[PDB]
């Protein structure tokens, strides 16, 4: 019902941090509902789809937000089968009453044309289909696409405690 799960890559783990400071957790702590953090390190759109039933269907869900294509530039995984995934996603969820939100991927320094086509790409999937669409880099990011003061953890491209927090308070705030 009001009840979310987050499904996703690192992103979503909450990496470096521990998965408990990530923002499905703040999601959660902030919309005061009850936000389940299925997000798995480095995973890709594919990956993601797979354990779909248990780690989405499973949990009756009024909405699922999928968070994905880092891990996929990363993994040269082709725009062709990206595509394909999330739009599979997608179509299940509906299928099963649950609506889905998607997440674009953030703009990572090792892969910025890569993430450039997919975020184009899912942005205009997104609003064909009136799919509500989560931009996390406007709340992590300046017009550099480097992350604001105090939110960039001790690894390079990955968010801090803080960055999370704010990610989450973002998605609270959309939702």
């Amino acid at each position: 019902n009001t009840k979310v799960v987050a499904i996703g890559d690192s992103f979503t783990f909450g990496y470096p941090g521990n998965t408990e400071n990530s923002w499905p957790a703040v999601l959660g702590q902030t919309s005061q509902i009850e936000v389940v953090n299925k997000g798995l390190k480095s995973q890709t759109a594919q990956d993601l789809y797979s354990r779909f039933d248990a780690d989405v269907l499973a949990e009756k869900p009024g909405r699922v937000i999928i968070f994905v294509g880092n891990g996929d530039a990363i993994k040269e995984v082709p725009l062709e089968t990206f595509q394909q995934h999330i739009k599979a996603m997608v179509e299940k969820a509906e299928s099963n009453h649950i609506i889905p939100i998607l997440a674009l991927p953030l703009p990572y320094t090792g892969v910025q044309n890569t993430i450039k086509e997919f975020r184009e790409w899912e942005s205009s999937y997104a609003k064909e289909k009136n799919i509500l669409v989560l931009d996390f880099a406007t709340v992590l990011m300046d017009a550099d696409n480097v992350y604001l003061e105090g939110l960039l953890s001790k690894e390079a491209n990955y968010p801090s405690k803080e960055g999370y927090k704010l990610m989450g308070e973002y998605a609270s705030r959309v939702l």
